[PDB]
Formats: structure tokens, C-alpha cells, sequence
């Protein structure tokens, strides 16, 4: 469909994942309203992660926030590979970076990355699968959203993105229903305290699961984690997904797993990332209480 | 008006900040009774900075400890600047340091500086505006004044002291009666969580903001936070204050902030400068219980 | 007696210490089904210690497990010397770092080394008696079990393993009955306190003890650990037991102590050690409540 | 009088200080009794503190513990200096801290040392007066005891240690009968608070100030803690006391303060010291409960 700033159309892997692109004229118009303030601004103010954010919501005539919500929050989708025409090159990074800002900070904040200090943080590779899994499962708060782009990338094959949405996990139900799906185990990268499963709102399966951190205190644990293991990383519901430079990977952490292909040695390869996490936070009608 | 040792004038920028000069009388016999304690005595034996404090305020008669407090402590002024006559040149960086730290210590105590180690800090400049601000609101305690001396300057063009009285600040009504001005929101450098506004004891908004620092959750504090910075680095109410070598401002935290304007980047530029900050504690007939 | 996949044999040092030696045919199939997984795998995904252990426990026709545990458990016995026939040099290290982390994880989980930064250490040496001691006394949690394995040996005079079962130590019921046993003390590498001694489940005497990390809190404590101290090193029933390359040491930390004979300086001495230390893990026919 | 193993003499400075010296005998008895334990097998292993004790006390027919606990402990007196004859030279460094290790675990326990990380440390100077002040103000466990003792002194010119008992301080009922006596104050080297002065159990006061760990928190207990400190430091009760290579002070440090007294800067000066702090620990009739 034709939205104001934007196109939105269903990815060639899976009607889950919807393609964003917000269009030249939006693009140039939002750089130009942001150009005073520059990554470092945002990095010390982070006031100023939702003053770009609201620039570019008001660029679509606030149809943005809404769309970004609405996707991520519906438990059919929740998965975005978001880009803007024209912002394709690593020469961009700093405009790369204030993009995913902005639409980030539409549909809640970014938490501190203990990696860079930063609120995101940047990561250059110059080879195995990364096996799929949650992010945050070693602290108490729950992520709700992991945002992935790519900023460079040369002589590089292979690599996709693995994504993994639990409503095309042909194993669900064999694990969920599962007693040890329910049993708080250990998680360490202070440590924590939460089962591999849970539910959403509806009683419907989540998952906070990273086959590195969980700590099976014993036997017991340690061999269905195993099996959990190999049932995720055999499932045929996996999808292959290429990112490009300037593209950006925006899920709900809850219900998509993610994770990354193998990919090819290469003397001159160069693969730059950068990351975002964190929280859901958003206007509705729901109740309070007092005045 | 005459006082005994020192004579209070108004400034060309305000009424509300008063400039304090010690005669050189005065300024000779302090810093010849205070000879015997180098600053690094100061630095380690912490009631010494109350003796010297004693001594620069015996020989004001007694009258320079009340003159400061009810100074400080009026809404309606709460701002001095700060000089004794003869102590203007870098070569008399200690003396300064003295001299601060008597004055200080007469109203209150200075807190430990985690950027020098010590009661005070120095720091050397070899240039964009710095915002308005309140220093203290990343900890629980309330800093009620900042203390801020130039100890040196060299081919510095602009860079005056930046101050709103929040009684000159013509926005003040609208941010205060907004209702995100009580929300506690957190703040950051263990987190502190505390509204930007506050009240003084008489009703009246006092403010607990930096940009920096202050931690906007959502995109509702986010975007009302950005317009308050606006609100703020805009008003017509901000004074700006030249300091000399051998001045200070010593201002009331809770309803003045303070910045730094731009100055010119220069080859040769050298700006020193030394902080302090603390809490008020004097004497005043009030209520107590037992014996 | 003649198990499916490995033998068992009582040692020359002692009853209590049975020898258990994998056959040449298990190892073999052991490190292939394994050679999937290096020491790193095990390093950074815990449950694949677990995985491990299921690997080899089936190998063994489940035999395996049971008798280790049985074994341990035993207060008659509590000790194993364990090999593999076929891994016996030091190229081999890892491949004796999985086939240990298999037979601990059967029993217990081994836990976090802060020497190495991983579930077991490794270390190198290149000379008078360590004490006997257990092991974990300066934390609040039990250790159960100690694994320490020879990784390599050469030109090494001396250094076998000494042992000393609480049943086999003449001064047992002098130093158990005396009241400062039940003392609790303070033990230091945040503090601890526990008595030196304490009792298994039927009341039979356990130590937590090791003379480095015990912090006698005055003169009647420090004369009374002194003795406990020679009592222990002059025991006549300590037991001195070679740990050839590829062998290693599994010893109920409770009830057994251990440490390590003295041994000749050579220029070309080279020893290298790996050790696990854990807890008990296991099924049982037991209560519990609730459903 | 003549005790066994030692002899015992009041010194010059004060009948309070009493001077302790261990016979030629005893002190050649002691050392070959000890000879098996390196100063290094004490700082591993803590009970062997208590070991070396109880020797030398055997040595002296059990006169020596009762002794010294009766000195220190009696208000009239309180401080020993001790040394033992044929020890007196740096060469001699380790055989000093193992009687002054003896000596001090016969009457308490010795404290970790955050400047040695050991039960004591070893200190070489290579001017001004250091005042008099009391150990351990800046942790919440009372330390009863310093122990100091000359390592080394080589073209060393003054530099006496300096002791004052608080019942030779003319000035004691003055600042001991103030309201602030009893204000808990704050000391910093977390922070902890308690005040200046206490009472010992008979209603006598005893100190705990040092005038670098103290900070007043206003103008109030600034000036009163600057002449607290001048009545001190100009007190006619100091005593001056030189401690010769060998010797150590053993004083209680609730009644006494100590410091240091100027010395000559030479090239070729070199000063060795080491000191212990602990707490009493010692037998005495009094009451219990339960069995
Ligand atoms: O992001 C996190 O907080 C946990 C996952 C880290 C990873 O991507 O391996
Ligand atoms: O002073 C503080 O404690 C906060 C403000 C720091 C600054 O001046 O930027
Ligand atoms: O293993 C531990 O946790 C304590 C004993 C350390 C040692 O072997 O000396
Ligand atoms: O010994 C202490 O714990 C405090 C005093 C330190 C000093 O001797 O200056
Ligand atoms: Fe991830
Ligand atoms: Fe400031
Ligand atoms: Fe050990
Ligand atoms: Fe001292």
C-alpha cells in the first residue's frame, strides 16, 4: 500500500517481514531537518533521539509511528527491514545511524550498549552460523525490540540474516508444553533468573533463549537444552534474509529469534553492523488509576 | 553599600547579581594569617578549609558570613561575583583557591569532585555554547550552590558565564505547570529518579535539569524535554557575565542556572578555571526536639 | 568387575579408590562423537558439558552414571581414578578435557574457575607439600566434588597426589568432639564462616577446611588450628597415589581431603594440571511438594 | 622487676610506657624455635601468627601473655616498648616481624593491611611533624592496638615517635565536656560516622580522631575541630619518644594517640618501619548464657 513518506510491501522470504522504504524526497528532507545535530549530539543528549524521531514521523505525516506500532506489536508480523532511497553507502554511516534513531525512538528508547558506551554500537568484521537466539536473556528487563543494520559490507558471500518466528517453528509445541519450558534457569554473560519460555498477553508462546548464556544447572537441564537446541537450528521454518547496506533488520524480540548465516573467508572482506535494543513504550487507551 | 573589609555593588547585568569585593587591606591580612596552610593542607584536612573560612570572615567584622547567606539564600538575587583587589594573575592560583574556599565554607561545605579527587576542581582550556544547566542531578543529595573561579585567560574572546534566573526566564509558567514538569524521570552520569521541577519552600519552581544527563523514557518525555532545552537556550531573561582572572560566580543552584557562552577558537587560547560545589549549612532559630 | 564399556578395580593405595579405565573401543567411539564440539564449543554453550556426558554415559550402556554416583556418594569409598585407554600424552590435552567434562557433568556441573574464566583451569608448572585441604571452603555454597587431572609430566621425581579419607585419620574423633568444631570461623581468599567440621545426612563427621584460607580470630582459635594442622599432616593414614598423564582424580570433596607431595626441582620439569570442582546433581526417588 | 624470659623497666619519658625486653636467652630460643616458619608462612597462613605466640609465651613461663594483656589494658598505663636483646639491625628485618608478630597474637589479632595486603606492612622513608591522631577512625571495627616498630634507621635525625595518654592531655574535660564531643561526625580515608570522643566502661573518656580522615559537614564542627586539633598538638602532656632499630611501641590505641615528630632531610637518610593494627581477644572470667 501507498502510505505519506513511505512505500510498505511483504518481503520475497515471508509475509511476516514487511519492507519499509521511505522515499527520496522524505529522505533528503529529514536529513537536511536533522543535519544540526550530529551523532555525537545524540550520543550525550538523548532527548534530542526523540526530537528525530518526531522530524521524521511528522515527514510522514504522522502515519509512521502508528505503522511501526501496529507491525511490530501484531503477533501474525512484528518483523520490518526498514531503508531509505539514496542512503546506500558506508560514506553514510552518521545518516544511517540518525535514520534507525529516529525510528527507534518512534516506538520506544534504546538501552545502553556495554559493548560501545553508546546507545548503539557500531561492530566492523574483517565466519560460522551464529545459531538463533533473544537478546537480553542475561538481565531482568525484557527487550522488546533488536534493530540490525548493515553499514558496509565487501566482498562478502553469504551472511544473511537468520530470522525465526515461533508461529513457524514446527517444534513449538513439543517444547512448549514441555515442564522445563517453565523452569526458571540460571542465565549469566549479577546473574538471572527466568525460564526459556514464556507467554504474551494472550497465552501465546515467547521465548528468551541464547544457547551461551542459559546455564543448566544440571544433567537434566543441560540435555533438553540440547534438543532445543538442535530443534531450533534444524527447523525448516528459518528464513535466509539479505541485508544490504543501508537496510535495517527492526523485530520483536519476543517471538522472532534471529541470528546469522555462515559466510565466506575472504582476505579483503569488510562487514560493518550497528545494533540497537530495547523497550516497547507507546500511547493507548488502557486504565489508571487516581488523578 | 560600605560594608566592614568588603563593598557590594549591583552588576551592569543584573540586580539580582551583586558583586562582593574584598578591599586590599582585607586581602593582604587573609592571605597572611592563612600563609601557614599551603592548599594541599586544605586538600587533607578538610576542617581547615573552616578555619580559613573563620579567618576571612573575623576580619570582615563578622558581617561577611550573614552578608553572604541572606544573599544567597533571597530569591530575589541569590547570585554573587566575587573578588578581592591585588589577587588577578594566574601566578596567584592558590591564593585564589584560598580565597574561594574561605568564602565557601562560611555557607556551607564543598562536596568531594570526582573529575579532580579533591574539594575542588582545576581545569585548563587550550567552544560552542554550553547549555543552561543546574549542577548535581545525577545524585540524590541537592547541590545548592556552584562556586566557579577563572583562574587564567589569554587571547580568550567571548566565553562569558551564562545565567537564568528562573524568575527572568518568561517560558517559566508554561514548562512548570505542564504536567510532565513532576513526573520523576531518570537521570544519569547508581540512577537517580526526580522531577525537573521542584518547589522551594514557598511554592515557588526551582529546577533539577541538564540535557546531558536527564534520561527521557519515552517518546512523551523525549519530545517535551527537547522543547524545554528550546524554551530555555532561547529566553531574553539569560545574563551574560563576564569573569576576570581572579573572579567567581557563587550562585544558588535551586533558581539559577548556569552555561558557558561560545568563544573563539584561538592558537594561543588559554582559560583556566576551578569549581566547586556543596550544600548550604548555617545557623538559624528554628525547631528541635529533646535535649 | 567387568561394566559395558570400561572396568573397574580397586587401587593399590587403597580400597576406597577404585580405578576405572574406558576400553579402547569406547574411547575411540566417545571422541568421535564428539569431535563435533572443541573445548571451545564447551567453553562458551554449557548444556554441551551436558551433551558430552550423555554421549559417553551412552556409550556405556548407561552403566556409567549410576556407578559413578554410586561410587561418590559411598562413604566407604568417594574416590575414582579414571582414564581412557588410548589418551595418555599431553597433544592429547583436549581431548582429556572432554572426557573430563563428560564424567563430571554426569554427576554434578562444575563450576565457574575464577583462575581461568571458564568451568575448569588449566596450569603449568615449571615444590614442597601442599597440605591437605578441601576445596570451596572461602564460599558460602558446597563444593562436592574435585577433579584434578595430569595433563603432562616430564622429568617430574615425586609429586603424587596425597589423599586422606575422614575414616582413615587416626585423630578424627579427638579434634571432631573437641568444641571448636562446631565453631564457626572465618573463612577469606566478601567473608564466609563455617565450622571446620560439620556432619552428612546420618551424622558422620565432614570438613570444610584448608589452613591458608581459615582466619582464626584469636589465640584460642589459631593454637587449636595449629594442632588440627600437624594432626592432619602427620596422619598415618594419608594415601600417596601417582596420577600418570591422562589419569585424574574424582574425589568426594566432603569426606575426603587432598593435596600434593613434594617433589624434585629439575632445569627440564615440566607438569601440567586441569581441574573441575563442583556439585552433586542427580535423580533420585525423593519428596517434594505441590504438582 | 624480674619476670621470666623478659625484664621490665618504666621509661624515661613516662611511668605509663614501660619498656619490655626479652633476655639474649630467650630471644635465641625463640628464633630457633621458629625458624621453620618463614615470615611468608605467616602472611599465608593466619594460625601460624598464633603458633609463634603461644612458643615465645611458653618460653617465658607463661608470664608473658597475662603480662601484657594487664598493661595494655590497664588506663594507667597502656603502652609498652619492646624489644629483645641480639635483635637490632635491618639485616635482622624477618626475625623482628616474627617476634612482633608473637607478641602482638598473644594479645589480640592483627588486621588486614589495605597498603601491604598482609596482617602488617613494611614502610621506608627516603619531614614535618605527622600529628597525633588514632588508628582505624575510618572503619566501623574499634582497632585496640598500633603496634610500630624501627626497621632501619640510617642518618636519621629526630623523627621520636610522639604519644600522648589522653589523661596527661591538660586540655581533655574542655573538649570532652562540649556538646560536639558527642556528635557523630563523618570520616572519610564508605563512609562511616561516630563522634570524636567515647567513654571507655568505667565513664572515661577515650578518642577516635585523626584530623585528615574527619569532615565536618558545616562551619560549626570545622572551627571546633581546628582548635580541637591546636589543643592537642600544643598539649605540654606529649611525649617523645625514640625508637632504636629493633624496638616496637605496643600501645592502646583508645587512650593513647601517637605521631611522629620532625626530622632532619638528609641525602643518605633512610628510615624502615612496619607497623600492625588489631583488636583484643584474650580469656577472662564473665558471663554467658545457654550450654
Ligand atoms: O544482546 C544481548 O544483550 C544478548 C545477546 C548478545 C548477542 O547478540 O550475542
Ligand atoms: O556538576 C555536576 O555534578 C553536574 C553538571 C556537570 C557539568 O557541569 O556539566
Ligand atoms: O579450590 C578452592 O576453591 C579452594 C582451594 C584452592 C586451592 O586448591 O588451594
Ligand atoms: O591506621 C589507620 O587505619 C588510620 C590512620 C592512618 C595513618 O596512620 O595515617
Ligand atoms: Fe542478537
Ligand atoms: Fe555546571
Ligand atoms: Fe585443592
Ligand atoms: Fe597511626
Amino acid at each position: 500500500q501507498d502510505y505519506s513518506g513511505f512505500t510498505l510491501t511483504p518481503s520475497a522470504q515471508s509475509p511476516r517481514l514487511l519492507e519499509l522504504t521511505f522515499t527520496e524526497q522524505t529522505t533528503k528532507q529529514f536529513l537536511e531537518q536533522v543535519a544540526e545535530w550530529p551523532v555525537q549530539a545524540l550520543e550525550y543528549k538523548s532527548f534530542l533521539r526523540f526530537r528525530v524521531a518526531k522530524i521524521l514521523d511528522d515527514l510522514c505525516a504522522n502515519q509512521l509511528q502508528p505503522l511501526l506500532l501496529k507491525t511490530l506489536l501484531n503477533r501474525a508480523e512484528g518483523a520490518l527491514l526498514i531503508n531509505a532511497v539514496g542512503v546506500d553507502d558506508v560514506k553514510q554511516a552518521d545518516e544511517m545511524v540518525k535514520l534507525a534513531t529516529a525510528v527507534a525512538h518512534l516506538i520506544g528508547r534504546s538501552n545502553f550498549d556495554a559493548m560501545s558506551g553508546q546507545y548503539y554500537a557500531r561492530f566492523v568484521v574483517k565466519h560460522r552460523v551464529m545459531e538463533l537466539h533473544n537478546d537480553g536473556t542475561y538481565v531482568e528487563e525484557i527487550t522488546d525490540y533488536v534493530l540490525m543494520m548493515k553499514i558496509d559490507e565487501q566482498n562478502m558471500q553469504g551472511g544473511n540474516s537468520l530470522l525465526l518466528h515461533l508461529d513457524d517453528w514446527e517444534h513449538l509445541d513439543n517444547y512448549f508444553r514441555h515442564p522445563l519450558a517453565r523452569r526458571p534457569m540460571r542465565f549469566a554473560a549479577k546473574d538471572v533468573f527466568h525460564p526459556v519460555f514464556d507467554v504474551d498477553q494472550q497465552g501465546r508462546p515467547v521465548m528468551r533463549y541464547i544457547d551461551q548464556f542459559v546455564q543448566p544447572k544440571d544433567f537434566e537441564e543441560g540435555v533438553w537444552l540440547s534438543e532445543l537446541s538442535d530443534a531450533i537450528e534444524t527447523s525448516k521454518g528459518i528464513l535466509s534474509v539479505p541485508v544490504p547496506v543501508g537496510k535495517f533488520l527492526l523485530i520483536n524480540n519476543l517471538f522472532w529469534l534471529h541470528g546469522r548465516d555462515r559466510f565466506t573467508p575472504h582476505p579483503d572482506l569488510r562487514r560493518e553492523l550497528m545494533r540497537q535494543r530495547g523497550y516497547f513504550a507507546y500511547a493507548s487507551n488502557h486504565y489508571q488509576t487516581h488523578q
